[PDB]
């Protein structure tokens, strides 16, 4: 029987930062767009850092002058294009319009339904 006696067990450590901070959400200063802060979760923890909140989330499209439209003239298939002219209703930027202007449409027809025939081209043979 031989009796003996070591023991061991160093060791122990944990903590430091998130590593590798990852943020998406950016929050504005200014109050709509433009340089304010920003925080981010990673794991189970929050972090702050400065970002940039531009002006482009939501959209849709641009005007220029209004006009009002009638009825499409008659189109020309010589040129496969109608012509037509619209008045100036309001003005809502106010920039430079005429009173009045013409548009075009890629339309074409031909041979207008007029009255034609008259019991099958006459008699004959």
């Amino acid at each position: 029987g031989s009796k003996n006696k070591k023991e061991k067990n160093k060791g122990g450590k944990g903590g430091a930062d998130c590593a590798e901070w990852l943020y998406g959400s950016c929050v504005a200063n200014n109050g709509d767009c433009g340089q304010g802060m920003r925080e981010g979760t990673c794991n189970e923890q929050t972090r702050k850092v400065k970002c940039r909140v531009p002006c482009n989330w939501k959209k849709e499209f641009g005007a220029d002058c209004k006009y009002k439209f009638g009825n499409w003239g008659e189109c020309d298939a010589a040129t496969s294009t109608k012509s037509r002219t619209g008045t100036l209703q309001k003005a809502l930027f106010n920039v430079e319009c005429q009173q009045t202007v013409s548009v075009t449409k890629p339309c074409t027809t031909k041979v207008k339904n007029k009255p034609k025939g008259k019991k099958g081209k006459g008699k004959g043979n």
